[PDB]
DNA sequence: AAATTTGTTTGAAAAATGAGCAAATTT
DNA sequence: AAATTTGCTCATTTTTCAAACAAATTT
């Protein structure tokens, strides 16, 4: 029912799937705890950065560096794709 | 002084190692495995909307978690994410969060 | 009773789109 | 030699933005 998941082991030594979103939720549950008052200026860019990099890296591994199949696979414009690659300096 | 914390280490998750020890690893790596897994299962089939799929799985808990933190305040939340207050409100309606 | 936030509108700036093309590169 | 992708434009559509400002709610 839910296509993006990650692997998990319990004390009885059994492996089992759970959603990526539960990890994102943990990460952040953790970010906030380890802050006290200190404000946060721009978290939407931060998390986006942390998620766009391993997406781009993984599809360019998969499409063998084919920028055109990549873009089509993601549903974004071929120019958009170049631009984001430039943002992260992987080209 | 203060020890250096790279950005890869600002958002992390609990993992268990080959010596059965508990330990923190980047969210980055959770996102890799998720997709690495997604592909193996895909097996030959095609896609046309992977950006929107990943974007969704990630926007939804980021939004959820931030509103709990500002006890529902949409002005501070949008300020603390650093996005327009009307894009936030737009974005929330998309996921049914109101 | 203040001060702050929500629910709207409006118009301008920035980003994303599709379509074109010659030169380079893979098939 | 032919087919396909790159690198670079243009210009139009869509999304994001800040600045209004009543009316509603929280301090």
């Amino acid at each position: 029912s839910d296509v993006l998941t990650v692997s998990t082991v319990n004390s009885q030594d059994q492996v089992t799937q759970k959603p990526l979103r539960d990890s994102v939720k943990q990460a952040l549950k953790n970010y906030f705890a380890q802050l006290n008052g200190q404000d946060v200026n721009d978290l939407y860019e931060l998390v986006l950065a942390e998620v766009e990099q391993p997406l781009l890296d993984m599809v360019m591994q998969y499409t063998r560096g084919n920028q055109t199949r990549a873009a089509l696979m993601m549903g974004i414009n071929r120019g958009t794709l170049r631009k984001k690659l430039k943002k992260y300096g992987m080209n």
